[PDB]
């Protein structure tokens, strides 16, 4: 597992990124009851990597406008598969990024 | 230099296409005056062949949906330059377009 931080700096920081043995992640909260969803920010289109946008409650693709929630499902073309996605576990206060 | 056909087949047909030395052509209207503009199709982006739709007056590209107006000129990214075209005449009602 990888340590991406604690609920208090994702609160603060509306995401925390990190490096995993299975590629990028990039977790973003997914809901208000401590829900988190940790993706592989590599857009499923062409591979560039998506950027959160919490205004949006979206990842936006930079490179042709692909769009994915927060869970990573694929919003908008055209990317038409949805982010892999990790499971997370928090240990007290700790994000852990499983895989 | 290529015979595409006739203002008329223009008009019916709302595009012709051809085969040119330099690669493949679109023809469109440009104008209610018989203002016409000769396109290579070839998306500017990542080499689609772009689809030139009537009722928006645009090629649109079926890949990643740049756009592009019957001039080329790039309306919509993520293409950033405009379609390459080829200077045209209308000789005796044949549109020819030279490459
Ligand atoms: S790489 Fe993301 S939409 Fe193309
Ligand atoms: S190939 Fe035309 S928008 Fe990408
Ligand atoms: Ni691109
Ligand atoms: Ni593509």
């Amino acid at each position: 597992t990888v340590n991406v931080g604690t609920m208090a700096d994702l609160k603060a920081k509306g995401e925390l990124k990190g490096n995993t043995p299975k590629g990028p992640v990039t977790v973003v909260p997914n809901g208000n009851s401590g829900q988190i969803s940790a993706v592989n920010p590599t857009c499923t289109h062409n591979g560039c990597q998506v950027n959160w946008k919490k205004a949006n409650g979206k990842f936006v693709c930079p490179c042709h406008g692909a769009e994915f929630a927060a869970t990573g499902k694929v919003l908008k073309g055209p990317a038409i598969r949805d982010l892999p996605t990790y499971a997370t576990q928090v240990s007290g206060n700790n994000i852990l990024v499983k895989a």
